[PDB]
DNA sequence: CCGACGTCGCATCAGC
DNA sequence: GCTGATGCGA
DNA sequence: GTCGG
């Protein structure tokens, strides 16, 4: 419908982020192409577009010579610029932001082929994400994820009974595919007011299912992993596995926020307002009248919250928004 | 006109 | 060596 | 770049 102009924007987002390192127009363009793509008809000119909460002059102008013309001269001129395309190119690569990327342009490492030859000038995360450039850009079907959760809810189980263990994201929202596995974890003697992360990352290496490490301390894990090779059939891609430790007590904030989607977060925290409560990633907590916060409420449940508010309980499936 | 635009854990850097 | 800043990803 | 106090 729209593709032409959400393909120009997301195209523009990129080089303000990677490029231009202005983080906030990176989101700008990212906000007008989402607002676009929902928009369930062929836009006809940049005012028609305008219209729409996130659209405002620049971009009218743009969809307007995007229309007139089936390009843009400034992307034409940023996607044909040396520097520029190569920097981009760059933050592909996991652990390579913006600035690393215009580092390496700089003296001259442009491609993979470039990294490759200067392993030495790359931190530990960066040589992961060079290694598995090509599986971290693929996607993860649904079938490989229940494949994966399998996994990772019998080993957390097998290292202590009592732990609890969801696999969140868009998985949990009931999603065909996702991007990465988002792992969050609790266990009753950790509250709020030991090596509980380390013992389930060490039983998930120990079987093999975890195979690199990003980043790992005491309650927050990134890495890698892949599903065990059957037979003779050809390898399961690596994959992007976080694994968070959350106490007991904002466990459930942890995940009816994981699980998202970020609308459906930005509609709950709103009516939360409105009756009188502030719910963050952790907790939930009154608001006197004078607008100061009391204590967080108990929350057992990702009901409990839902209750707090007066809202009717909702499935991860049917959190769209 | 002009500031907000999310916030934070971890790894590694810059300064002392 | 320690502490705070910054880059990064999420 | 867009929005809004
Ligand atoms: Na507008
Ligand atoms: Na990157």
């Amino acid at each position: 419908l729209n593709g032409g102009i959400t393909d120009m924007l997301t195209e523009l987002a990129n080089f303000e982020k990677n490029v231009s390192q202005a983080i906030h127009k990176y989101n700008a363009y990212r906000k007008a192409a989402s607002v676009i793509a929902k928009y369930p008809h062929k836009i006809k000119s940049g005012a028609e577009a305008k219209k729409l909460p996130g659209v405002g002059t620049k971009i009218a102008e743009k969809i307007d010579e995007f229309l007139a013309t089936g390009k843009l001269r400034k992307l034409e001129k940023i996607r044909q610029d040396d520097t520029s395309s190569s920097i981009n190119f760059l933050t592909r690569v996991s652990g390579i932001g913006p600035s690393a990327a215009r580092k390496f342009v700089d003296e001259g490492i442009k491609t993979l082929e470039d990294l490759r030859k200067n392993e030495d000038k790359l931190n530990h995360h960066q040589r992961i994400g060079l290694k598995y450039f090509g599986d971290f850009e693929k996607r993860i079907p649904r079938e490989e994820m229940l494949q994966m959760q399998d996994i990772v809810l019998n080993e957390v189980k097998k290292v202590d009974s009592e732990y609890i263990a969801t696999v969140c994201g868009s998985f949990r929202r009931g999603a065909e595919s996702s991007g990465d596995m988002d792992v969050l974890l609790t266990h009753p003697s950790f509250t709020s007011e030991p090596k509980l992360l380390h013992q389930v990352v060490e039983q998930l290496q120990k079987v093999h299912f975890i195979t690199d490490t990003l980043s790992k301390g005491e309650t927050k894990f990134m890495g890698v992993c892949q599903l065990p090779s059957k037979n003779d059939e050809k390898e399961y891609p690596h994959r992007r596995i976080d694994i968070r430790l959350i106490p007991k007590d904002q466990y459930y904030c942890g995940v009816l926020y994981f699980t998202g989607s970020d609308i459906f977060n930005k509609n709950m925290r709103a009516h939360a307002l409105e009756k009188g409560f502030t719910i963050n990633e952790y907790t939930i907590r009154p608001l006197g009248v004078t607008g100061v916060a009391g204590e967080p409420l108990p929350v057992d449940s990702e009901k409990d919250i839902f209750d707090y508010i007066q809202w009717k309980y909702r499935e991860p499936k049917d959190r769209s928004e």
